[PDB]
């Protein structure tokens, strides 16, 4: 199963967290990250197109995140308010979506 996991789960204020992503399918066309536990357009952080390697910031983009070619999401300068769930959507070459949710806590 597609999974995402924070490294570290417990994150000091002002430091960084990497959302690692595991069990990707091959032949992917894009990624989309969201704040919260589901796919919710109003809370899209970033979208990525594999074909062109272009990142497009969404309405939940903070300016403090980077999505990598392997789907992982690095968040820097973390704030208390960053504590939450983060949902990844992967779009395969047949346009079928897979999703995973992960989370971290800022202290």
């Amino acid at each position: 199963q597609l999974t995402t996991e924070s490294m570290p789960f417990n994150v000091a204020e002002g430091k960084e967290v990497l959302l690692l992503v595991h069990n990707l399918p091959q032949q992917l066309f894009g990624y989309s990250w969201y704040k919260g536990e589901r796919v919710d357009g109003n809370r899209q952080i970033v979208g990525y197109a594999i074909g062109t390697q272009q990142a497009t910031p969404g309405p939940a983009n903070s300016g403090r995140e980077t999505i990598y070619p392997n789907a992982s999401l690095l968040i820097q300068n973390v704030t208390q308010n960053d504590t939450g769930f983060y949902t990844l959507q992967v779009i395969k070459s047949d346009l079928v979506a897979e999703e995973a949710t992960g989370q971290f806590h800022v202290y």
